[PDB]
């Protein structure tokens, strides 16, 4: 099982995201209990990374899958496809 | 063996989490030379993210051993056990 | 294969390095296209850590091959082997 963490803002907002089974779920604080996350996509191997527009996040999940890795964007309603491409 | 990495301020600080088997430990950077970090808990796997509220770090290590992670919180006064579970 | 993820800045800047087949590549978008990056070194492990000091970005990669964990950095002119050892 392998993990990716972030963190932003003022409380701060953590998200950790899990690799296990082919499969990458997210748990989620905002302050209060950990509570299970809208994102999850296929992969064994996860990166993530995160930046503020004012107090509003946007989050980049790499998520691989054997030989090829697809970005995942989070920026304020909804996780989509992103445009990141390998070698 | 993997490693997650944080930093934090300008100089910067930096801490490399390596996990060995199924021990992570921690190598630390201020400003002078690389040395060792206090941080030693179990796993095959590790994530790490932090922050400043002001010149006070907070760090969050999720080290992973199979199938569970267990959340290690430093906050200036040692590291104690996050309230985080997984699935 | 594995990847790290480092961002900074309000556009953003991403980097995704890659550990794939025993090399890591990256992988960079500054505000329009992906593209191929300079860091090419070895390891079938990677992380990753920068900061911003002004408006200069310095990056920190730490590439693990095997039971040994090579730090290399990146300071405004050209990837440099870091001093960071294990012990
Ligand atoms: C920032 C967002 O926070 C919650 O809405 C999660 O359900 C999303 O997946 C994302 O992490």
């Amino acid at each position: 099982m392998q993990t990716a963490a972030i963190s932003w803002g003022t409380t701060p907002s953590i998200r950790v995201y899990t690799a296990n089974g082919n499969k990458i779920t997210e748990r989620c604080y905002d302050g209060s209990n950990w509570y299970t996350g809208a994102f999850n996509q296929a992969g064994d191997n996860v990166s993530a990374t995160c930046w503020l527009s004012g107090s509003a996040v946007h989050i980049r999940v790499y998520a691989t899958s054997g030989g090829s890795t697809t970005e995942w964007c989070w920026d304020g309603d909804g996780w989509t496809r992103g445009a990141y491409t390998g070698l």
